[PDB]
DNA sequence: CCTACTACCTCG
DNA sequence: TGAGGTAGTAGGGT
């Protein structure tokens, strides 16, 4: 079932033999810097020069001639000053079809974009970024709309353009301005002189004039000194702290501040911003001499809609709740209030018990008659709970502080009980706070409350994700659905790939537990976020226990967008590019903007590239716990998310006393 | 490319 | 602590 459908790109002129053929120029620096130096110091330099110029390999490259170009010149990086001369090496034609020459020239084009925008009347230029219309004005702020730009070229030697619509919002007034129309302090703020920011702690009357700066001047002379007051006697102290560490506090001055503005002190459906991308597109066109914009279509495809089930088909999680769950054993669930009501609100547990109900299992419903505030009789009511087959407990409680949240979270979990909060005070009415908090509790209990029906590639489907921002260094944490869902953390700095392979064979243990067997073929799924490397061990241990596998990176970024040439837009919508990878559009409503497309990359295996993304559509199903809206991402990279960043939320690098069936982490 | 924060709007 | 995605903002001396 294939469609067609636009990218937010658009197809401009073929580059001319002038544009093929840039000028190469050879670059000295005195001092000769080092090597993990020059390549920073090379853009400082582009960006000196002037001119449309770019770094190339240990040089610059250039669309503008170099008698226009600042040719000698000095520069200043981490303390060493140094000086530059650049020698003009003829003109070096690349070819588009060679990377390297492609990324080169495809810089040069982002660098033609910024200088056309930046000679453009009547617009607000940022960068590449261009804001054509007032969408808001308030007593000192603005809020601009237009689009972020993008312009490269493609290996056939021709420009593309990017078009993506956004708003800016802009502070219009200094510190001092902003707080003399009586708005608020801003949490964050900006030099005026500069583009150093702060968090603002405070403001203080220890006049400007008499307030003593380490060895010498004051705080308005040494400004002065400085030629940023230029004129101005600046207004009272504002006690500023960099955002680094908030402990030491610096004064400042509110008239050398600059309110930085968040949506604190906006979205678009998607058919306005297909529209706002056509036009803007079309004019950024005409105002540059690079054509007539003709928007990229795509071959795609609408991929089946997934059938979920319970005790009956289903469309949403929720609905189980009604219906009945897909697995359920007996389940014995307790209440624990910690504001002064007692027993379960009548709604909970009339839906409790229908729910399990329509199963045939079996419920029990205990209520903790004591409080967190006991530490030894809470413990020993904990255990009695536990010791009679209690698998979770949900917890009526005002908002917690986030401290606290975290303590009772750990508490409960160390005696071996996993936990729900559901914040009082609390209607029937809030239908869709309490179902989704009862869904978190019979998942964190263990239940499987809906399941996939049909005829899957892979047998079992793991996910991963890392502590660290990079690598899997610090660990730590995988996710797996079939089918039953399971999770693994690491065990107490450790070699990155060898943590990986650690959390992939727990899981194909955990499988032969429940399952049995080994799985035929499996399906790895990485956010990316790492080098492949730490996967190696893994990949080659799977040909070696004799698994078939798949490894398939999941980006959230660098897709653009996808519209349809005509009609509605829904999800299931698979677009392949080209060489292992393809977009997937997993998740869309009307009401919620415009989607997202996920991009994904087909690293290991040789698994039908529309098989993969059937399955990984179909897995963006299988999360339980929101119930309402689908999760953007497949199941396994969600869970894993939410797992580790809720081991450093509890700092649980050593938990022991939970079941690997129930999902404590939701 | 990635995270975090708040605001908004609904509830496959 | 209900959760989802899409928005904006930020981040990868004085
Ligand atoms: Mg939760």
């Amino acid at each position: 079932g294939k469609t067609e459908v636009f990218l937010n790109r658009f197809a401009l002129r073929p580059l001319n033999p002038e544009e093929l053929r840039p000028w190469r120029l050879e670059v000295v620096l005195d001092p000769p810097p080092g090597r993990e130096e020059v390549y920073p110091l090379l853009a400082q330099v582009a960006r000196r020069a002037g001119g449309v110029t770019v770094r190339m390999g240990d040089g610059l490259a250039s669309w503008s001639p170099p008698e226009v170009l600042v040719l000698e010149g000095t520069l200043a990086r981490m303390g060493q000053t140094y000086a530059y001369r650049l020698y003009p090496k003829g003109r070096r034609p690349l070819d588009p079809k060679d990377p390297g020459e492609r990324s080169v020239l495809s810089a040069l084009a982002r660098r033609l974009l910024q200088e056309r925008l930046r000679r453009l009347e009547g617009v607000w230029v940022e960068g590449l970024a261009v804001y054509r219309r007032e969408h808001a004005r308030g007593p000192g702020w603005r809020v601009l709309g237009g689009a972020v730009l993008d312009l490269w070229v493609s290996d056939s030697g021709a420009f593309l353009l990017e078009v993506d619509p956004a708003y800016r919002i802009l502070c219009e007034m200094s510190l001092e301005a902003w707080l003399a129309q009586g708005h608020p302090l801003p949490k964050r703020v900006r030099n005026a002189y500069d583009r150093r920011t702060w968090e603002l702690l405070r403001l203080g009357e220890e006049d400007p004039k008499e307030l003593p700066l380490p060895g010498g001047l004051s705080l308005l002379d040494y400004h002065a000194s400085k030629g940023r007051l230029q004129g101005r006697e600046g207004g009272r102290v504002a006690w500023v702290a960099d955002p680094k560490d908030p402990r030491k506090p610096i004064p400042h001055l509110t008239g050398l501040l600059v309110p930085v503005l968040t949506l604190e002190d906006l979205s678009l459906p998607w058919e306005e911003r297909r529209r706002r991308t056509r036009e803007i597109a079309s004019w950024i066109g005409r105002r540059l001499g690079l054509g007539t914009p003709e928007a990229v279509r795509a071959q795609a495809y609408r991929l089946s809609i997934p059938k979920l089930m319970g005790r009956r088909a289903v469309s949403k999680p929720a609905d189980a709740l009604r219906v009945g769950f897909y697995r359920a054993q007996e389940t014995a669930l307790a209440l624990l209030r910690l504001d002064g009501a007692q027993g379960w609100p009548e709604f909970l547990r009339r839906a409790l018990l229908r729910a399990f109900g329509a199963s045939g299992a079996s419920l029990r419903l205990h209520t903790l008659h004591a409080h967190p505030s006991q530490g030894l009789a809470f413990r020993e009511a904990l255990r009695k709970a536990k010791e009679e087959g209690v698998q979770a407990v949900l917890v009526l409680t005002p908002p917690m502080a986030w401290e606290d949240r975290n303590r009772l979270k750990a508490l409960l979990l160390r005696e071996g009980l996993p936990s729900q909060i559901l914040n009082v005070p609390l209607r029937e009415e809030e239908r869709h706070r309490w179902e989704n908090a009862l869904l978190g509790l019979l998942a964190k209990a263990g239940l499987q409350v809906v399941a996939l029906s049909g005829a899957y590639p892979a047998e079992l489907a793991v996910g991963f994700d890392a502590g660290g921002r990079e690598s899997f260094r610090f660990g730590g944490a995988a996710c797996a659905v079939g089918g039953h869902l399971l999770w693994t953390l690491p065990e107490a700095e450790r070699i990155p790939q060898e943590v990986v392979w650690d959390l992939l064979e727990e899981t194909l243990w955990a499988f032969r537990r429940k399952a049995g067997r080994l799985p035929s073929r499996v399906l790895l799924l990485r956010d990316g976020r790492v080098p492949q490397d730490e996967f190696a061990l893994a990949l080659e241990a799977l040909a070696r226990e004799g698994i078939a596998y798949d490894l398939v990176s999941v980006r959230k970024s660098g897709g653009g967008r996808v519209y349809p040439v005509q009609g509605r837009l829904a999800d299931g919508l698979y677009v392949p590019l080209e060489d292992k990878t393809f977009l997937l559009l997993t998740v869309h409503r009307d009401f919620r903007g415009t989607p997202r497309p996920l991009k994904l990359v087909h690293e290991a295996g040789d698994t039908p590239l529309e098989a993969l993304a059937h399955q990984i559509f179909h897995l963006t199903r299988l999360y339980p716990a929101s119930g309402f809206a689908f999760p953007r991402l497949p199941a396994p990279l969600h869970l894993a998310d939410r797992l580790v960043k809720e081991v450093g939320r509890l700092g649980i690098r050593h938990l022991k006393e939970v079941d690997r069936e129930k999902l404590f982490f939701v």
